């Protein structure tokens, strides 16, 4: 049965540890892939960790956009190894989600001026999208959002240090049935974290051009969209300035470059996942700002520590658990964090929102390099 | 279908070898986890070995309460390897059981003053329990007991060398529906081995404070509890004095510290699993005392050898096979023994009670260190 | 349910990347088989990569027609390893297909003067064919074609540098129900790539004797056959001359030896997969010739690059995805390419025909030898 | 559904290769168990290779009746590795079969004077048999035979160089319902290969005492037994004299010691599997003697080579494929051969009887030691 996607996110007061793979620590001895850009997506049975291999193992001489890059997947918490990974697609940029029946896998491969997204429904190639700007066609590196048998994603074509072109897709059974281009001047969308919420999709993305806060786009199933920036003075991107008065436009200070991130909108509130360090991808914390989606101030109410400030962090993205998997009446918000080491490789930790008691700690990668 | 849990333990005269993994012997060459505190729990289909990894492999430079510790599981008798282990939870103290529908996993992680138990039902986080004494919240390191769709566990918070606080939980579908604190002055409960028996639960635990006999707590589904010590002069803990006249207050002699153990109450009798050595965790034997639950004498009738006195042993715990798995009219009592080597790592052997003919032997770990 | 096989190939304008295993790159560190002659076949659930192991691993002292050669299989895109490969048959020449119910595996083993094909239906030996010329009995090294519960293959017995004997088989549930010998003087058929197309089978094969174009044989379910050569001046075999005027007979120039290949007939058109280099097995491209099946000219309309001319290629073969797997109204044409390295070992890439937008690139093996 | 076991063996004219694992060749690099005494048994879905591990891997310093010995199993043709083996029982002598519902596993462990057979039905301990002579209780090292939900085996207790005691068991759902002791003076039964045939069981065994021909015992489901020797002058055991006039008392010449073997009775005929060498366990051949079960002469009609005389062979045993697995009207006879290398370890090859065309060859282990 298709995931309905019509329930709301239920409110959460903290984040509870869900998975940790210990990939690099195991890969010091075992045969473990060199992976980058991991993300989590859940079927109505299980959650799976998706990752981009380089086609190489840790502690080997074979260890950005190469033809050897493939999207693979393992059960959540298991180490990514060639003996337990399932192949998904050839991809140096990827997205994947489950509509309640089968997996949809989106894999981008090809040259920088001619990249093509290959869409797979239950392992069968069902559609392709070619690059429309011929400057690095790229996608979420996180799970697409599925509402009522339609899955949705955001793709970006154009420069990563300037104005690019952003497209929203509706995908039914692996087939593109509607695409719209976002008219967003002075905005910049990269590597969006998208989640379903009451038949709507909300994406929170990376402004690599000139934004140290995070842009967002929300749209309905007919892809009528709204855009804006997260107005909180608690800035989400990395690099970023120290916390100050925010704005609902792109904040210029330390706005160049960035990191893939996420946020969860709760009315006017927002749960913000961000690095602890404002200069490097070090540490991770979750911050509850009861007015941060629209209000410019730098006052919050809850801060939970995820990764210690002296430990390496990286990409972070959102994923959801639908009521068809949990049996609840709401959609549970969850997120993953990539812990980048170094070769360059990464492990992953994942958290889910709960209303019960939580604690902060540091769950770092822990490999002795 | 939920496990009923209303049949009684059937009487057994001996213990028959069920599984042996040979973990360290294999891990000299293969990629095998460094594991500690293994335990066994059975679904209506199969039995599974649960274990705490350190996130490290044998014969590697990465080899108590760390954020890298995770609860994992393998089919019984198989070596714990990253290529065949299923991830369960992040945990440096754990418990797990199957109510007949899905697995319930309890995983404790966090700091010593702020640890939180994360409860998972079919891989979904369903509840959390925060520490109420802020001194190392800890649990069974063995299977919880499930009666009629409710699973039960005992948790301890407080000092391990003095009076602590002990709580009994009732858990339905991963949700705590009733918890009670045990009023047990001069008692000390650690790492309880709990089993169902005629709709009631019996736990036999470790007195780390001052007790060389083993404390016990029994309770019904509404958590009305009774407490006591095992009165037999055949003492169960390790370290322990030589066998003498017992009591069922806590026996002070060699009472400090201890080892996780188990016992099976049969009316007034008791099957006692214990180390052969009274000073170290060496050897293992099963002793049938027909009056040992209530009587203070040191006379028994059956002794079966499990591990030889010159071989290393360790933690031991109980698990059961419900009639829904065996097709019998009784609940079969079974137990595992951890064989600790050294890094510090452990293999496991497991036995099940039968009324047919048995033999004693030594089934040690066998790795040449 | 049996695959009907009665729909036609749907027209395609390009080829989209489907799988890439990165076998040798992984096998530099992991335990990966030394494999040769891989091919792909799909069940109504999944596609599988079949391969001939030498019974040896990469980077080992143990690394054509040996008794240690076995046919094995893995899920598509996964590395061929002894820990995830399924054993299929003992074979130094093989074919395999799925009729919609069970796998049919054909495995040839034995001496050069006495080889016997062993037919297996769902792992059970169901029939054998002995050699009728006693000079290396051999088969497709690609998937057999199944129409309406009957699977079809072509076998060759006799010299590979001269006139041999070619037989077409009809196989129902692993049992040979009809075989016919092809009366084909001056023709030479080796390692045929066969596909179903509207209840009929079309095979495109290798002329190792005197042909640099590719011979073909088409037949109905009663094995009434037609034969010919692909008339296009775009020659398909390797070694081959430079493109010139073709012929519907065997083209003598550079006609000796060859490589296993494929083609897809579309009325009078043909999709030709071939090496880029005319002298060695280097590179790969797909060429659309709208009249190439019957017309002798060297003019085409579409050329898509698959493997770069400086990268090693090898055997190529065809496979299909039936409507019972894709849910479409047509049979999707697909092909694989073996990338040969060096020991001698090979990885594999695979493509499927689509009518959407595609790009050319190079997806080579990538191992640093 | 239970296997009926009431059809007859259908006549076969040759033996076709079924599986070959290439264990030692792979284990030079990969993590492959050191195994001994492999055997094959088939469920109504699949066939499985059962083997006794030493709890040690090839190419490791950890590499007869030890407590570390365990019965494990893999799918047929796959290498025995800790990452794909299923644990079955603790055992230094074993037997296993499938009654059509679940696996029955028999595992003998314990000391030489106190060994106990542990019977497991679907992984649950269901019965035990203790040693009745206290001199190495031992069993088939091959598959038990199941007829109509009852599985049958032969066990031996007593000296291996003299008169011992032999018992036939009937086992229903893992429970012994009838055992009978064979009154067999001057006979010696070791490591019987038993097969069902028209609701009756026939076992062909090893005379380690004074017999170079092979003893046999046949019995119905009520264990009314008949005994004898194979009267053919084609002797089956190894060591053995050169072929001469036989008898069906025990043939004294070279009668001491032996090797586990098998034979298939076809009325008065017999298919004899035996080593080529009369002094060592070298080579293997299958010999059809149309009167060899009862007639003393040394004339046969068919000889098929299995393993070359310069290659190592070892234990050989029989297994069957029931009509519920093949869909045929008869029970297909099949056999395996262990190829012993050296540590001491072994690979396995397996053959099934067919009435189609076969060839002889050598399929040796092939590891370069
Ligand atoms: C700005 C997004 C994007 C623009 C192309 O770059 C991504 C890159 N994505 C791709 C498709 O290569 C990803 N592999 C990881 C990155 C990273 O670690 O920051 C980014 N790299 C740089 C140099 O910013
Ligand atoms: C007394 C129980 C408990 C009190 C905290 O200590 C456990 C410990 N449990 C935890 C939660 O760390 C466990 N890993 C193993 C132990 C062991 O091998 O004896 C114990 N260690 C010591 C120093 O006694
Ligand atoms: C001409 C086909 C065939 C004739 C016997 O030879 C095949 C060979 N097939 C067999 C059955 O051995 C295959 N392993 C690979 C080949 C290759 O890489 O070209 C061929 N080898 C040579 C020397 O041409
Ligand atoms: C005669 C059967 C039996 C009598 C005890 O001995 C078996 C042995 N079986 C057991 C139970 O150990 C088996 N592992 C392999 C043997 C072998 O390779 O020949 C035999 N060994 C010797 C010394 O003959
Ligand atoms: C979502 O829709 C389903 C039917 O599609 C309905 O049963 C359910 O109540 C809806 N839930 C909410 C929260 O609106
Ligand atoms: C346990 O309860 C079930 C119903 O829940 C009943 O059928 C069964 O007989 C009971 N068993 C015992 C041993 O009391
Ligand atoms: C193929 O046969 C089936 C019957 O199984 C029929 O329904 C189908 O329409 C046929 N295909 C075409 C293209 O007509
Ligand atoms: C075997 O038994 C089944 C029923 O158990 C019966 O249908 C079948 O005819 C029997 N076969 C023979 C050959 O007796
Ligand atoms: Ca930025
Ligand atoms: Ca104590
Ligand atoms: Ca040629
Ligand atoms: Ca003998």
């Amino acid at each position: 049965v298709k995931l309905a996607g019509n329930s709301s996110l239920c409110p959460v007061s903290g984040w509870a540890p869900l998975s940790k793979d210990n990939s690099v620590r195991i890969g010091s001895k075992g045969d473990v892939f060199v992976i980058r850009e991991p993300f989590i997506s859940c079927s109505p049975l299980e959650c799976r960790t998706f990752f981009l291999t380089q086609g190489a193992l840790l502690n080997d001489k074979h260890s950005d956009r190469s033809p050897y890059r493939t999207l693979m997947s393992v059960p959540i918490g298991s180490v990514p190894s060639p003996y337990n990974a399932r192949f998904e697609s050839i991809a140096w940029s990827a997205s994947a989600c489950h509509d309640g029946i089968n997996w949809l896998t989106i894999g981008i491969t090809g040259p920088d001026n001619g990249a093509v997204a290959i869409l797979k429904y239950n392992g069968i190639i069902t559609d392709t999208i070619k690059s429309w700007r011929n400057n690095i066609l790229r996608t979420q590196e996180s799970e697409c959002a599925c509402v009522n048998g339609s899955c949705f994603t955001v793709m970006t074509d154009g420069p990563s240090n300037g104005q690019a072109s952003y497209k929203i897709f509706r995908i039914e059974k692996g087939k593109i049935v509607k695409s719209v281009e976002m008219n967003a001047p002075n905005y910049h969308y990269e590597e969006c974290s998208c989640y379903p919420d009451s038949s709507e999709i909300t994406c929170v993305c990376r402004d690599n051009w000139h934004g140290s806060n995070r842009p967002w786009v929300s749209f309905n199933q007919n892809l009528e969209y709204q855009i804006g920036y997260i107005c909180s003075g608690i800035f989400g991107d990395n690099p970023r300035p120290n916390d100050k008065t925010g704005s609902c436009g792109p904040v210029s200070s330390n706005g160049a470059n960035g990191v893939k991130g996420f946020s969860f909108k709760y009315g006017n509130g927002v749960w913000i996942g961000r690095t602890k360090s404002i200069s490097s991808r070090n540490g991770f914390e979750m911050i509850w700002d009861p007015n941060g989606w629209t209000g410019t101030d730098n006052n919050f109410s809850i801060k939970q520590d995820i990764v210690g400030i002296n430990e390496w962090s990286g990409y972070s993205g959102s994923f959801v658990m639908h009521p068809e998997l949990t049996g609840l009446d709401c959609i549970v918000p969850c997120f993953w964090v990539e812990l980048i080491r170094g070769w360059t490789s990464g492990s992953s930790i994942s958290f889910c929102g709960v209303n019960s008691d939580t604690v902060g700690w540091s769950w770092p990668d822990g490999a002795e390099l």
